[PDB]
């Protein structure tokens, strides 16, 4: 009786930067995190009448 | 009275190799099937998470 094969099953790596979900993101490199607590983004609306 | 011919069927063959059934096949010539007992194929499935 004889063998006939051991078949390679490789799952390809899928990176985040190439899917166009990243068109709903603004990707910024970010050196450390746990040295930061709670960041902030500030607005200012001046409404003319 | 008269004779009007030997009219005879001619059995054209049909290859297994030359149908379009054989697209569902992988046709390899083999030597000694009376010698083999049992073939075997191994699949190694990995699975990402």
């Amino acid at each position: 009786e004889a063998l006939l094969g051991v078949y390679t099953n490789v799952v390809e790596f899928v990176k985040f930067l190439e899917t166009a979900l990243a068109a709903a993101c603004v990707n910024t490199e970010f050196k450390d995190l746990r040295r930061m607590i709670d960041g902030k983004i500030q607005f200012k609306i001046s409404m003319p009448t």
